């Protein structure tokens, strides 16, 4: 008797499945609501919403990614409060940490969206090459310069770790968390740009140090994963989504998760989930609300990251902790790492994300490549770190 569409990017056969069934229990719970799904492919997903709130068309509820979330609710697109509502219905408590913080509004005070799952970047390791070699997980700088010196061998082609030196996203991201763990934000809590200062500049510093233990030349996603899976390098920072390959191809009680800690821990992390389009009629937000929620409850949390692409990761503090979780066969097959990747998005740190306030001026400056340009100057140029950091500074005020 009240219909809201669901615009969700599983259109597979297998996701399809598991999709209706999670409706139709709801709509067997709400027999007053039924769900008109918009299956749209995850490629093709954003550009659609951007024709759709045009025309004033857009879908009640939206499968979205956090970064795209930001630019909706820039134009005001989102329901903040209805979002915050579910959330708080579920519990903020029961989410980590930094899975919330990713979703927080640009003032700090609401939400653009309910996370369902995410994933995390760290320095994944050989546990048996680190431990034969006398090294434990490192933590701080030095230790992991320490056993990257180590295994660095050019003559043998062995290097120590790979990193992105690639002008990409990527290196923005791997470089930012040597940056935020030594406390170095390319935002301050009022939007400034601050990125030519004496803390991004020890970060970036030490990313050029390190980068001299990494594969020569450009490295990105394809040069990283083949580096790691190859057993080129003891050490790699990389997604969860080595995690399918490693299932596949190599052993999964072999793998250790290493997070860059100096000033403090600094996880890499991003965040799927629904969001609430702006304007619904009372009846529509009200289903729309409830139909988030059920989604959210940690048994379907559960599905949803269980059928979700491999190394997708639990937003919920519970997921780990139910039944179809825990004795998941590939879940099982890693031990106790899975346990301590979700717990690491309560270390949550990424660019433009400064005191609970996720700001959207970030996302200009990651559009424009200006960080990946100049993490991929000072490593494959050679550059100079101090007129790097000035020039990255001014084009990052122009915008």
């Amino acid at each position: 008797e009240v219909t809201i569409e669901f615009m969700h990017s599983s259109v597979e056969k297998e996701r399809l499945d598991v999709i209706n069934k999670l409706i139709a229990d709801f709509e067997k719970e709400n027999p007053t609501i039924k769900i008109k799904q918009i299956p749209v492919e995850e490629d093709a997903f954003n550009t659609k919403v951007v024709t759709l709130a045009r025309s004033g068309k857009l879908p009640a509820v939206m499968e979205v990614s956090q970064d795209f979330a930001k630019v909706m609710d820039k134009d005001e697109l989102i329901d903040q409060d209805a979002v915050k509502e579910v959330i708080d219905s579920v519990g903020e408590d029961k989410y980590y940490e930094g899975a919330t913080n990713l979703v927080r509004s640009e003032d700090g005070k609401s939400y653009i969206a309910a996370p369902l799952s995410g994933w995390v970047q760290g320095i994944w390791y050989n546990k048996k090459a680190l431990a034969d070699a006398g090294f434990e997980e490192p933590k701080n700088w030095a230790d992991i310069e320490k056993v990257a010196k180590k295994f660095t061998n050019k003559a043998d082609k062995k290097y120590g770790i790979a990193i992105p030196t690639a002008e990409s996203t990527m290196s923005e991201q791997a470089f930012s968390q040597f940056a935020l763990s030594n406390k170095a934000n390319v935002l301050d809590a009022k939007g400034n740009v601050t990125i030519d200062t004496p803390e991004m500049k020890e970060a970036l510093q030490y990313y050029k140090d390190l980068s001299a233990y990494t594969m020569p030349g450009s490295n990105d996603v394809t040069e990283i994963k083949d580096a790691f899976m190859n057993g080129t390098v003891p050490m790699a920072m990389y997604s969860t989504y080595i995690l399918p390959s490693v299932y596949e191809e190599g052993d999964p009680k072999n793998i250790g998760f290493a997070i860059p800690e100096e000033k403090e821990k600094a996880v890499y992390g991003t965040v799927s989930g629904l969001t609430i389009s702006a304007g619904l009629d009372d009846e529509q937000k009200k289903a729309t609300k409830k139909f988030v929620e059920y989604l959210s409850q940690p048994e379907n949390m559960a599905t949803w990251v269980l059928m979700s692409p491999g190394g997708a990761q639990p937003v919920n503090k519970e997921v780990v902790e139910q039944k179809a979780y825990k004795e998941n066969e590939v879940i099982k097959s890693f031990g106790d790492l899975p346990n301590e990747i979700a717990a690491s998005f309560n270390d949550i740190q990424v660019f433009g994300l400064v005191d609970g306030k996720n700001l959207t001026k970030m996302g200009d400056i990651t559009s424009s490549g200006i960080i990946a340009q100049m993490v991929n100057n000072v490593t494959v140029g050679g550059g100079d770190v101090s007129a790097d950091l000035k020039a990255a500074q001014k084009k990052a005020e122009e915008g």
